[PDB]
C-alpha cells in the first residue's frame, strides 16, 4: 500500500559574530 514518504532533513547551524605624551619642560634660565 505504498509506505510513507521520509522525513525532511533538519536546518544547518550559524556561528554570530592611546594618548600622546606630555611635552618636555622648558629650560631654565639665561645668566
Amino acid at each position: 500500500p505504498p509506505p510513507p514518504p521520509p522525513p525532511p532533513p533538519p536546518p544547518p547551524p550559524h556561528a554570530p559574530p592611546p594618548p600622546p605624551p606630555p611635552p618636555p619642560p622648558p629650560p631654565p634660565g639665561t645668566p
